[PDB]
């Protein structure tokens, strides 16, 4: 039908229909940690997710994404880089079909297992719709995931799976709290970039967190269960719905940390 | 925030967002039955859905969807005005607030409560959405329903309704029979002309029953308890989503009886 993770429609070919895919500000990138310098006048990130308001999950048939309630200031992502106030619209995942690949962004070429996408749009512009078409419009919050111990707080997400298991599926997902998503130290890169997915918007200030979370095989391992087809459609596992490293050209890799 | 049925948003603002709204060959449209002529050249239509294969259903915010596996020519249209064969990939309905209004096309400015739109699309294009860019990409059955006796073969549609109430739910619906929803008699208009919502495609030719289906005022109170709006969003109830009849204009409607 459209865009995906496939022999023929995945990001390789992404450029035909979506020439920004050879733009300047694409992502994802390699964080080459030899070059991506400390930069002191970097703020420390605010998080404010304790008033997170969940709505629903839903299969899209590229992620699963989970959806949250952006009306009000609840769930914001303030300081560091950010100029003002980002509020959270949603977060979805990459993962690979394997645990030694995953991730959108890499750190000295290295992949991980997976990479949480949490996604906020900056209240400047009033609405998602106004805040994609500026090149500060978004936030990112891109975090590693490793295989290791479970997390306790990913648990509820991948519980609820097996009823969004094809495309156009979703289901009630509410008093999800997305903190339990998150790492101990929020010491980050950032550098200015775009979606990783059509339509490729350069409109995101990423924000990747150096320290990952632990996640463990079986709660990777229901990702890998999901389908990129609808009901009924043949099988095609969910799985390698990432977008590999894209040239940094003019862009320089901020660090929060020394 | 985009097309719909309101009073900012409606029919009658359409054109603005799409300017093919204002085209040659728009539908719905009255049918006149002084002037929608027999046409003695009329094939009979031929109706294959012994072997349809439905899937699932769904509140797209505009109607609601019974999707079917078009796969292979199972759930077939041919003959009538058609060249070779077009497959059944869903059905919706447009309905009213009040019994006296719901239909798309009128017949001699009749409105029926509802109308029922069977979507077929052409073979020879290989997929619908390479069918949809052609003038004979689809062919859609029209059935118009009248308040009277509770039509049996609804009731199974009818009974799911309360689980895809908001804007976003979907639900599995298999071993549907659209057989059941078909009249007695075949007989039909047939014209060419559009999707009647948007992007408002000149892309159909229309095959529109003469015999109404009757349902009954229970089965048609259940549609107008659906919502336009998501879940938790401000309710809004999914009644008079049809578009009104517009200019027949250098367009002939033929009739395949006497
Ligand atoms: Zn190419
Ligand atoms: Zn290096
Ligand atoms: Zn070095
Ligand atoms: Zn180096
Ligand atoms: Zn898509
Ligand atoms: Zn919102
Ligand atoms: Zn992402
Ligand atoms: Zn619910
Ligand atoms: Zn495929
Ligand atoms: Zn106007
Ligand atoms: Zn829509
Ligand atoms: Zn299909
Ligand atoms: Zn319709």
């Amino acid at each position: 039908h459209h865009w995906g993770y496939g022999k023929h429609n995945g990001p390789e070919h992404w450029h035909k229909d979506f020439p920004i895919a050879k733009g300047e500000r694409q992502s994802p990138v390699d964080i080459d940690t030899h070059t991506a310098k400390y930069d002191p006048s970097l703020k420390p990130l605010s998080v404010s997710y304790d008033q997170a308001t969940s709505l629903r999950i839903l299969n899209n048939g590229h992620a699963f994404n989970v959806e949250f309630d952006d009306s009000q200031d609840k769930a914001v992502l303030k300081g560091g880089p950010l100029d003002g106030t980002y509020r959270l619209i949603q977060f979805h995942f990459h993962w690979g079909s394997l645990d030694g690949q995953g991730s959108e962004h890499t750190v000295d070429k290295k992949k991980y297992a997976a990479e949480l996408h949490l996604v906020h749009w900056n209240t400047k512009y009033g609405d998602f719709g106004k805040a994609v078409q500026q090149p500060d419009g978004l936030a990112v919050l891109g975090i590693f995931l490793k295989v290791g111990s479970a997390k306790p707080g990913l648990q509820k997400v991948v519980d609820v799976l097996d009823s969004i298991k094809t495309k156009g599926k979703s289901a009630d997902f509410t008093n999800f709290d997305p903190r339990g998503l998150l790492p101990e130290s929020l010491d980050y890169w950032t550098y200015p970039g775009s979606l990783t997915t059509p339509p490729l918007l350069e409109c995101v200030t990423w924000i990747v967190l150096k320290e990952p979370i632990s996640v463990s095989s079986e709660q990777v391992l229901k990702f890998r269960k999901l389908n990129f087809n609808g009901e009924g459609e043949p099988e095609e596992l969910m799985v390698d719905n990432w977008r590999p490293a894209q040239p940094l050209k003019n862009r320089q890799i901020k660090a929060s940390f020394k």
